[PDB]
DNA sequence: TAG
């Protein structure tokens, strides 16, 4: 382009489960990461027919799924939608968001070849800004200091346009695959959903990805700590 | 406009 910080070499989707919408200041319940080398998304295959089939998720992958419990409890909106509350988090001994939490992340990032894009739903808006805050809480050091993210709302906005609709996650799945998605709201489930819109044209994503990445340090907190 |  140049490309402004190189190719992407993992890309990192990710989804959170929370407490709430961002007014009400939410806490995480719930966290899915799932690490793509950016060869599995180029060797996905071109997505034929009217519909096309759901792709293929990649053989290899790594994959973090961890339930957390939050510090303060869950809306009742939030749990009937992701089955979580925050005091059978805490029946089935899951802990806080903590700096051994942290350090779990890191570690799991630095497996990946780096550089890592982080890839969210709304991102921008809703999951970027609230680990920003979770991590923030954090005397640790950021485990997300180096690595890059983006909303894949942007993305299959333009990968559409490159092609009034709604841009929620199951809308897109829906439109693109003729089929429901399936484990909504928990976050291995639309995760793995976000995997398949992001497969549907993988090589013009790739592209938009390491066009529009951007380093997550410049992601601001969705709210104040003390 | 999208836990
Ligand atoms: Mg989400
Ligand atoms: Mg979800
Ligand atoms: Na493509």
């Amino acid at each position: 382009q140049t490309l402004p910080h190189g190719h992407m070499q993992t890309l990192i989707f990710l989804d959170l489960e929370a407490t709430g919408l961002p007014s009400s200041r939410p806490e995480v319940t719930e966290l899915c990461l799932l690490a793509v080398h950016r060869r599995a998304l180029e060797n996905t295959s071109i997505s034929q027919g009217h519909p096309p089939p759901v792709p293929r998720p990649p053989r290899v992958v790594d994959k973090l799924s961890l339930c957390i419990a939050p510090g303060k409890a869950c809306s009742p909106g939030a749990s009937e939608i992701t089955g979580l509350s925050k005091a059978e988090l805490e029946v089935q001994g899951r802990q806080r968001f903590d700096d051994n939490l942290a350090i779990l992340l890191r570690a799991f990032l630095q497996r990946q070849p780096q550089p890592c894009c982080l890839v969210a739903h709304n991102g921008d808006r809703y999951d970027f800004p609230l680990l920003q805050t979770e991590l923030a809480r954090l005397s640790t050091p950021s485990p997300l200091d180096g690595t890059f993210c983006v909303d894949s709302i942007a993305a299959l906005k333009a990968l559409e346009q490159a092609s009034r609709k709604s841009y929620s996650l199951g809308s897109i799945y829906t439109r693109l695959y003729w089929q429901a998605p399936t484990d909504s709201h928990t976050a291995e489930g639309d995760v793995l959903t976000l995997l398949s819109i992001c497969q549907w044209k993988p090589q013009a994503l790739l592209q938009w990805v390491d066009e529009h990445a951007r380093p997550f340090s410049t992601v601001k907190p969705m709210y104040g700590t003390p």
